């Protein structure tokens, strides 16, 4: 069983350290349940974002094996191109030998330049991995490096220490109640069916069901712009001159929970969770069209409230309230 600590960066990004190569070269990577590729910047990249992050040097690793396979990924924000290679990845105390990963050759755009993390370690299904690159957790399981084909994620609140990805294990010290299991609706992302979103017993969005993904790599709770617009109005958030969805901090103590019904079970978010305070809305409009319909994204705003188990043995997501 492997424990990967995550840094909680301003309740917005959760990344941990990995080592690649022999001897290990260290990188910070987002542990991203909304994608499936592992990649880090490399010495082959001249993009600005590569220049201000750690760059992998295959020349200094005695276990690196080159390939001729190219890689390209487009994220919601950010993108990269590169080349695939094999090396040993140290993650969560596990020696992930023979791991294919992307060595970046381009990383355009400001987002990756200003981001504190070097790269991305995707934790979703192989079917959405660019160039069919074996995801890290698939390689761990293939090699028998975890005994149970699952991992769990605890994301801390209030910029606290303690966030972890637990590879091959479930730890009930991080939750209370009993885990409820949600079947994966479409294997790709960790995609599930949402039944409804309610507030004070009234349906405010997702009437008749909607598709959502559970995504550690997304900070906010996002949905189709139309539905989110109604939600913002429902809670009293309005856009600023600066484009910020401003909300009165007084409403944290007066507003009711917003309740997500998933596989028939109610998962409330208190206003303390869906209002960010330092006050702005934890909801964001973002349109994600797919074969299954527009995807909602249950990002860190949601996951901070529910210890989440990602079970590849039976293709289910488990949820329970955080301790
Ligand atoms: C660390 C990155 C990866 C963060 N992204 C989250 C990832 O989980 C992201 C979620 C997503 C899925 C499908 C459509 C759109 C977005 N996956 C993603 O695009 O996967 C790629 C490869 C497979 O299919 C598409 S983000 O959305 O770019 C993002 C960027 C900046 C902010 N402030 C918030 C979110």
């Amino acid at each position: 069983i492997g424990d990967e600590p995550l840094e909680n960066y301003l309740d917005t990004e959760y990344f941990g350290t990995i080592g690649i190569g022999t001897p290990a070269q260290d990188f910070t990577v987002i542990f991203d349940t909304g994608s499936s590729n592992l990649w880090v910047p490399s010495v082959y990249c001249s993009s600005l974002a590569c220049s201000d992050h750690n760059q992998f040097n295959p020349d200094d690793s005695s276990t690196f094996e080159a390939t001729s396979q190219e890689l390209s990924i487009t994220y919601g924000t950010g993108s990269m191109t590169g080349i695939l290679g094999y090396d040993t990845v140290q993650v969560g105390g596990i020696s992930d030998t023979n791991q294919i990963f992307g060595l970046s050759e381009t990383e355009p755009g400001s987002f990756l330049y200003y981001a504190p993390f070097d790269g991305i370690l995707g934790l979703a299904y192989p079917s959405i991995s660019a160039s069919g690159a074996t995801p890290v957790f698939d390689n761990l399981w293939d090699q028998g490096l975890v005994s149970q084909d699952l991992f769990s994620v605890y994301l801390s609140s209030n910029d606290d220490s303690g966030s972890v990805v637990l590879l091959g294990g479930i730890d009930s010290s991080y939750y209370t109640g009993s885990l409820n299991w949600v079947p994966v609706s479409v294997e790709g992302y960790w995609q599930i069916t949402l039944d409804s979103i309610t507030m004070d017993g009234e349906t405010i969005a997702c009437s008749g069901g909607c598709q959502a993904i559970v995504d550690t790599g997304t900070s906010l709770l996002t949905g189709p712009t139309s539905a989110i617009a109604n939600i913002q109005s429902d809670i009293g958030a309005s856009e600023n001159s600066d484009g910020e969805m401003v909300i009165s901090c007084s409403s944290i103590d007066s507003l009711p929970d917003i309740v997500f019904t998933i596989n028939g079970v109610q998962y409330p978010l208190s206003p303390s969770a869906y209002i960010l305070q330092d006050c702005t809305s934890g909801f964001e409009g973002m349109d994600v069209p797919t074969s299954s319909g527009e995807l909602w994204i249950l990002g860190d705003v949601f996951i901070r409230q529910y210890y989440t188990v990602f079970d590849r043995a039976n293709n289910k997501v488990g949820l329970a309230p955080v301790a």
